[PDB]
């Protein structure tokens, strides 16, 4: 039908760590959203506390526009930016892999929107490729890579205080397994380095085309977190960033070596990519892989 009072809902785009997204637009001026519906119960992860992140973080380079959240009915809407394709199809048609290049300018884009986050006294807590998207196929922001879903958010420290809080090692432990850090894994809270340790198994997933640890057998669901943890444990960020950018490399050995409040050196991580570009002759332009077809 149509919900937020002026804004119409079109297709299916996709589904997020949370529930469906549709592709709406605006009945105001002709501009296509992105809106998000979420059923109220048990559930109250509710788009509205992912509401006042997009809240927060707006204004932040590289975040969508936030632009209505309220009850239609059985739910709940949050109306969005419309994007274009996220990272991981981008992958896949790409070519199963990017190229040192590409990876090495998204890294710094995505490393840039993960600070961001972290100077909002905020973990991510679930990076994935498909939680990072780029502008709208033909606009101004194409060549820019956005962040989406902040549904696993936390408060890593008050953002007043900027007082840093505990560091347990005990709850649930209910994310996406191919990425997460050792810690994660280990049962450790999640600070500031665990997002940029994952984000660095997502870089090497660009290149490798996979990770070593994916697929694994003779578990089930619960306990394939081990098998996956373990061989992470068991896999060397030699072999794991073998035949590759030493920068890939010395990041990697970076982040998995952060203690719990250990605050990123975001310049030297930055840094690193940007020597990787300066190895290949080439610079930060947006020749991403993706724009050929
Ligand atoms: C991982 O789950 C999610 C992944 C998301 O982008 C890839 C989004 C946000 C999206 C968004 O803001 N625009 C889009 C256009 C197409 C598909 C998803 C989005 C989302 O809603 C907040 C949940």
């Amino acid at each position: 039908n149509v919900v937020g009072v002026h804004y119409k809902v079109g297709r299916r785009i996709g589904e997020g760590s949370f529930g469906v997204i549709f592709e709406g637009t605006n009945l105001l001026n002709n501009q296509q959203v992105a809106i998000k519906f979420e059923p109220r119960r048990s559930d109250a992860p509710q788009l509205r506390d992912e509401y006042r992140t997009y809240k927060l973080l707006a204004g932040c380079t590289g975040i969508p526009n936030v632009y209505y959240f309220g009850q239609e009915g059985l739910h709940n809407v949050l109306v969005i930016d419309l994007l274009g394709p996220s990272l991981e199809d981008l992958l896949d048609l790409c070519g199963r892999k990017f190229s040192v290049k590409t990876v090495a300018m998204a890294a710094k884009q995505m490393l840039a929107r993960v600070q961001s986050i972290h100077e909002k006294s905020l973990v991510y807590r679930d990076i994935k490729p498909d939680n990072f998207l780029i502008g709208r196929p033909n606009s101004k922001n194409a060549n820019m890579i956005y962040v989406v879903d902040f549904g696993m958010v936390k408060f890593y420290r008050d953002p007043v205080t900027k007082q840093h809080i505990p560091y347990r090692e005990k709850k649930n432990l209910s994310g996406t397994a191919r990425y997460m850090s050792i810690n994660t894994h280990l049962g450790r809270e999640q600070s500031r380095r665990d997002d940029l340790e994952a984000l660095g198994h997502v870089f090497m997933y660009f290149l490798r085309g996979s990770l070593p640890w994916q697929g694994l057998k003779a578990a089930t669901n619960k306990q394939k977190y081990e098998r996956i943890g373990e061989k992470k444990q068991s896999t060397p960020l030699r072999e794991l960033c073998a035949g590759f950018p030493e920068e890939f490399y010395k990041y990697m050995h970076y982040a998995r070596n952060l203690a719990f409040d250990a605050t990123p050196d975001y310049d030297y991580l930055q840094g690193l990519f940007s020597k990787v570009l300066e190895r290949l002759n080439t610079t930060e332009d947006e020749n991403f892989d993706w724009n050929l077809l």
